[PDB]
């Protein structure tokens, strides 16, 4: 029977809580979703509602586009939304393992993006560490992760990066020096970062993990877009094994190709991760969870695994093509072998004329429908939530050159690289011709 | 021309930023949505993406159900999502005015539910008031609003309510006594509440507003489900006129009949409300905004206004039917004329036998597909985030009786009341027969 | 259990094959559709296809919009599409009874519109009556019903209508005179018509039925848009009781408010109706059947019955408003009490100036977004499939005046009448002002 | 601008009426569809309707799933549906050329399946040839094409096929012998067939075309599933060049992977093809046209061309795998090099035991979710619409053996062949073990 085949797949999902090897057909998926939504009281045919939160919906466009999941995630009032939440977190745990953190103990989807999800971690740790006022943070010029600390009501302690060749790396001496200066009890946590813009590289998590274990200080990893990278994930896995990592947080959109809106908070200590979940007040949107559930069931392990493999290949393709273009314009690819996602070519040939050529190149790429490229000048001064950054965008006060960023992130296609290379070549020609 | 008629409506929305008098046809709405999504870079036909957040989508089910809005709300990378956000906040401001707060200066949708949205207000006020550690809070037995204070890292100062007849009301003397005891500078804010479970009533906002203006302390109003009530909204409007209200927060789902997930933060001081918006780190889900935009454009002013009128009528219908049932079972409707949404009938005839009959009645209603009713016993002890509540569910340590809650909230139908009355009558009969 | 409630409704549909009293919720309907489509082999998860008609679908937009019903209607290859067809025909039979033909024996949806469905009836009757070459047809100026006879390969025998007051009615003497002239065996059938443009009225079916019973000649009724009228349906029911009706055919779109595309063929002799079904070669589109199934399950008996009641009320409203306008312009409503759907006001005040004012009025209404009105002049000569019609549009060679048609058909709203009246008034004023 | 890029594609479609080289994104397609539907009067915001066919829709599920195309295909009342029809027929003409008939003059989508579309051709030819009563038809055991002739009211003249090796081929002598016997004027047309079940092969169209040109008799080609085959299409193209072909008809579902429901009628004489279109009475469903428009715009030339290439490859794969299996069971692949889509392996090893093993094998494959296979026994007697077929299913009275059919049709995947081979192998083993 056709129906039994669908039920077999559903039952296997419910009993194991694992991503199916092969992606489900849409037919199976929509059957499952409809049966789940049937379990929510708002969808009961015999229901009457006499409360203030009945999951009533005025617009049929709204109800249908959400598969009639209205109540969000948590006698129960929403048994299907609850099961949706359970399944999705179970699927996500298994993908975390698949992706490289095999010892992960616990995780949960939270329908806030990565910044606010990090804030939630910091808000939870306040009650663990009432004496703490500082968060030690190796510098990365990204506004949201930096603001997350201020939002949580702590003061960031910005640790400048060390220039090693072309790469910007964790200053481990300065981190330990600030712990000793300020006092371990006054530090809320170390806030490290994996995936980042080249020529910065993922933080030295093993070493920071050792430092945190020894000084007895929480370690929170901004893994925003590092789940897609088995190298970034090995760094988390190794760090947890050789020292201390308390939580790692990753974006749903950047690693799973779904709308912006949600993140995953994961860790190795189940009671602690539960404490973060419990620190969240009230119901939350089920929409990020639904998007990731749809995506993971449709892809299967094999589909997600293939996406990860294709990204590695696109990275190789992107670097070989960008290095070739760079060199053809008498530029070079910065040597950043410790960054597995992001790369940078120098813009020395257009910089230095005092005509804003580097910024102009960025705008030119933008108006030619190139998105995601970052033209980083020398000398941006920018103040973010109380803190003034010298050399903003470059993660250092005095990086030796201007450069252009590009990145091979999950779902990148060959036409992404090809069109980029084509339009970048033309833009470089225009600028240089203008400078004569 | 047919197309010009659609464009006229769209252009009028864009130029005035106001809810159309009559609801748009779905045809107009979907035209508009598709044209908006066209403005996001991920949807550009000529686009190439070389960054880490390109709004790529693996699942067609996911992309389509969100109308291809992927990037969430904020060179720009997402011009349509940005315009969506602008329009929606403008529509919401106008509905706030429509609903009873005509002097509202500023507001924004935040894709967190009401609890976390209140937390965000408290997180913002931390930077305004570094010496503050306390939030003064007239008691309401609702976990999320209470937890919001703890999550923000403040300690709640629980002010017990005064029993006046059957109603539980703001103890204004105790509020002022705690301000003086603890010191104005050590108070982060007063956290009041409008719409609530009977026999509690909306807080005395005019008087609290006067107190807050005089002691120079912020006033944050939990208006979770009070937007649907012109009486609750008059209380906010009057309070702002005679004293101080800094922010008022309301649920999207409870006032607009959309999925759980979002809230509105509004106020009378534009710079301050902007500061709360700016305290939020990173991008956020556009899904709550989209749901409310769809809903408000489809309803129009006239449709939303009609929903508000129908709720008032359903309240009258619900109370007349519940009073009639109560009296037929030798119970009574508690006299709560200061609560415009929630009501309560006594359960004295089944309580007092030491057999858990009140709790049992609640479960009986639940298993008979009645949702939203609250059977409140005498004597619940419950600890929430560090604080132990006596008489939990009843908003007081010694409320004189057990009672049952019901409420006429927006979108309630006559069959909601009728089925409820029918099943409640049968349940009361069963319990009483059992007690002989 | 929520799911059991849905299954109860489905099971009741499957066991009785009758329209539910109250409309199904969309949730129940889509559950049912998905479960049905599961029964088609193309949707089997374990299926392999090695034939030429496997129901493969390239476009996900196409597959989804049809609920994955691909195979159309008929070891079996399509068990769900087959069950869909069975259910839909059973629902339609019951609506035919509801609508006024309680003795209907058999019917089937055919995914051709009414013209081709009549052709199919004529094609079937060819094999019953090999000597027949003529179809006797009381005149109605509608191209499709007339062409249906030619398409079938018969020659129409056009019987002119009798003017009785303002109405055009069946010339029963001329019908019988042509039977006798041509010979009963040489007549394939009588092709009568119910719902039609005023001032024509439904054919005299009782009398024609008696004639057909006596001369032993098939009687095929064009009931294109007469199902929505209990008066038109009583005429079919009475005619079948007092004489002979072999088949009656009605449009799906005009009586059920669904896309153009399908029709119903019904009758009182089950073997004969089966013969028409069997005369159709090959598979056919399931789309008309699906549309009517969705519509009838969502409406229920009560919803469809309410639509029929509202149409009667709109007819009264339309005539009272049109009579009032007519008289205000010194025109009159033609006295057509035997037409229950269509009406006509005279255009004598603008006609007669030899300036094409009547045609011009029709175009003016069209450019002012009035659809469905017919401005009928005196003196249209028009040739349709070999036959030249004098006074084309007016169903007679010498109807005494020009007039304007309007009709109250199912789903008409008060704003349809109101806007029509408003724009018609303005148009009449413009024309008369021009004629000075 | 993003919007201009979409409009450029649309404008190019409208000006050239040709399939885009590369498939449109869904975004572009749905934009286009929505803009088209805007042009139909039922969708006009300012519209009032006072007629009997206003395109009103009761169900939002129905309206939305058809993109608000309600009126079907034809002052005008439906300008967008009309343009839809125009575009689709233009796209289809170009695909006919792409597929191998480069000299095609005219074609149109008709929303009837292939059988009824052939009937329409025969119905049209009746008026061209009033003396004709016969249709000469080389035998193919397919019920719908045979019934199409009877439905049209003609008598089929069944020409038995000639056995050449393993193939069944056109008996050209018998065709000419029947023309001479019955008289050219009494023949309505020759009804030939291209794509068919092996071991029958496509009719000898060049030779039949010469015969038809010489005797002055119409030639109607059943090209039901031959459009997907450049060899079948070359036969039509060559036949038209060396002789007479008046119309060729093909299934939409079998060549374009859309629901059953529609067909294309094409030819080389534009006035004649127009005459067939004009012989159709009334409006018709736009749904088949919409499905093929969606499909062709999403695929582009390149996508459809790739599908055709993949089918050729799947044919090679299917035959090599089926030949290998056959031989492993001491059977053989029948030598049918003139059939480019269908193949047959002998079932001699299980046939001959008088135990219905051949029929049983067919049922076994069916219950193991193999669809589209045909187990053809020796000796089926079956009467279809008045005519008794000896050896029904095998296209001859005395085909030497029982065999099994399989076919590589458009959209076939490797798993279709692989699973089929796997399950067929197991079934053969079961049967042979049972026969000991």
């Amino acid at each position: 029977e056709a129906r039994r085949a669908h039920e077999h797949l559903i039952r296997l999902l419910l009993e194991q809580g694992k991503c199916p090897e092969d992606g489900w057909d849409e037919s199976t998926l929509e059957l499952f979703l409809h049966e789940l939504a049937v379990m929510d009281s708002n969808n009961f045919l015999g229901n009457c509602g006499v409360g203030e939160r009945e999951g009533r919906v005025a617009s049929a466009l709204v109800a249908r586009r959400h598969y009639r999941f209205i109540h969000g995630i948590g006698q129960p009032k929403a048994a299907g939304s609850s099961l949706l939440n359970k399944i999705t977190n179970s699927l996500v745990l298994n993908v975390i393992k698949l992706a490289g953190v095999h010892s992960v103990a616990s995780c949960f989807v939270v329908p806030m993006a990565t910044g606010m999800s990090l804030t939630l971690c910091f808000l939870t740790l306040r009650h663990k560490r009432p004496k703490a006022k500082y968060i030690i943070w190796p510098r990365i010029d990204q506004k949201s992760c930096f603001k997350s600390m201020v939002t949580a009501g702590f003061e960031p302690v910005v640790i400048e990066n060390v220039l090693e060749g072309d790469e910007l790396r964790t200053d481990l001496k300065a981190v330990e020096a600030k712990i000793q200066e300020l006092g371990p009890e006054h530090i809320l946590c170390l806030h490290s970062t994996t995936a980042c813009f080249a020529p910065r590289v993922p933080d030295r998590l093993e070493e920071l993990a050792v430092i945190c274990a020894n000084y007895d200080i929480p370690h929170v990893v901004n893994n925003a877009y590092g789940l897609q990278s088995s190298k970034c994930m090995h760094l988390i896995q190794q760090g947890a094994r050789v020292g201390r990592i308390d939580a790692f947080v990753q974006s749903l959109d950047k690693n799973f190709m779904v709308p912006v809106g949600g993140a995953i908070i994961a860790g190795f200590n189940e009671p602690f991760i539960q404490d973060i979940s419990k620190m969240y007040p009230g119901r939350a949107s089920a929409s990020p969870s639904l998007d990731v559930l749809i995506t993971l069931l449709s892809l299967g392990c094999s589909g997600y695994r293939k996406l990860l493999k294709e990204r590695k290949e696109m990275f190789v393709y992107l670097s070989t093509q960008l290095k070739k273009l760079a060199e053809a314009h008498n530029e070079r690819l910065l040597q950043t072998p410790h960054n597995p996602i992001s790369l940078a070519m120098t813009l020395k040939t257009i910089d230095g004329h005092h005509d804003k050529a580097v910024t102009q190149l960025g705008s030119m790429l933008f108006t030619r429908q190139v998105s995601g490229a970052r033209a980083v000048p020398l000398g941006n001064v920018q103040t973010v939530s109380g803190h003034t950054f010298r050399g903003f965008m470059s993660h250092a006060d005095n990086y030796p050159c201007a450069y252009l960023n590009a990145a091979a992130a999950i779902g990148m296609k060959m036409q992404d690289v090809d069109l980029f290379i084509k339009r970048l070549d033309k833009c470089l020609n225009i600028v240089r011709k203008e400078q004569t």
